[PDB]
Formats: C-alpha cells, structure tokens, sequence
C-alpha cells in the first residue's frame, strides 16, 4: 500500500521520478536508488522504473496526449517525446533487506494517470501524475 504519510502525487515523485541523475549510468544505481522505496515496504519491490527527468518536465506530460488509461477511467496522458528512464529489476537471490537490483536504462514514451493535487500537495502544481499506466 501507500504509505500514508505520502500523498499519491508524492509517492509517484518518490518511487519514479530522480532529476538528480548523474550515477544513473552506474551498474549499481538501481541498487541504490530503491533503498528510499523499500524502506517503507516489507519486501523487496521487484520491479521499478525512474525517469530521469526534470521534475515540470513529467509533469508537463499531464498537458500532452490524452490516451485512454488501462483501467479505462481518470485521464492518462503519453508523452511526446522519449523521456530518459531506468528499470529496475531485483534479482532472484534478494530477500528483504538485502535488495539488489539489475539496472537497465532506456528511453521510452511514458504514460501517466494524472490528477489535481491533494490538498498537501503544493499548489504551485495543480494537476500532477500519481502512477504510471505503462
């Protein structure tokens, strides 16, 4: 589950958004960079994708194309250009806590559900992606 001390704007920014990306080439990025997540969850999560990216620049991704959502309802939206992006898989051996990742950059079209803010959220945003639909 979310943590609820997160909002679900907040958790999506956790979980898959890094703009601070410079050892994102690094084998052990996702090894690192899954730490913040796992600590709120009991086991290890299998799979993860970051997009490296500027923060307004996802965000913006809520402003592109209207797509229809896997589920079929809110409003997802596919970026227009290929974004960065890093999946992290964990590897068959982890067992909480020990969560080690293979890191598999790329770069793809990236499609978000999106949403208005939570009121915890900041109102410098008002409409902000919550999870990802691909």
């Amino acid at each position: 589950m979310r943590p609820p001390q997160f909002t679900r704007a907040q958790w999506f920014a956790i979980q898959h958004i890094d703009s601070d990306s410079s050892p994102s080439s690094s084998s052990r990025y996702c090894t690192i960079a899954m730490r913040a997540i796992n600590n709120y969850r009991w086991r290890c999560k299998p799979v993860n994708t970051f997009v490296h990216e500027p923060l307004v620049d996802v965000q913006n991704v809520c402003f592109q194309e209207k797509v229809t959502c896997k589920n079929g309802q809110g409003n997802c939206y596919r970026s227009r250009f290929r974004m960065h992006i890093t999946d992290c898989r964990l590897t068959n051996g982890s067992r909480y806590p020990n969560c080690r990742y293979r890191t598999r950059p790329g770069r793809r079209h990236i499609i978000v559900a999106c949403e208005n803010r939570d009121p915890r959220d900041s109102p410098r945003y008002p409409y902000v992606p919550v999870h990802f639909d691909a």
